[PDB]
Protein backbone atom coordinates (compact mmCIF):
# COMPACT_ATOMS: atom_id res chain seq x y z
CA UNK A 1 0.00 0.00 0.00
CA UNK A 2 1.64 3.58 -0.37
CA UNK A 3 -0.56 6.10 0.97
CA UNK A 4 1.18 7.18 4.46
CA UNK A 5 0.67 10.66 4.02
CA UNK A 6 -2.89 10.43 2.46
CA UNK A 7 -3.51 9.12 6.24
CA UNK A 8 -1.54 11.76 8.40
CA UNK A 9 -3.17 14.74 6.49
CA UNK A 10 -6.32 13.74 7.86
CA UNK A 11 -5.17 14.37 11.39
CA UNK A 12 -4.48 17.21 10.92
CA UNK A 13 -5.70 18.97 7.78
CA UNK A 14 -9.43 17.39 8.60
CA UNK A 15 -9.88 19.63 11.34
CA UNK A 16 -6.82 20.85 12.64
CA UNK A 17 -6.04 23.07 10.21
Amino acid sequence: MATLEKLMKAFESLKSF
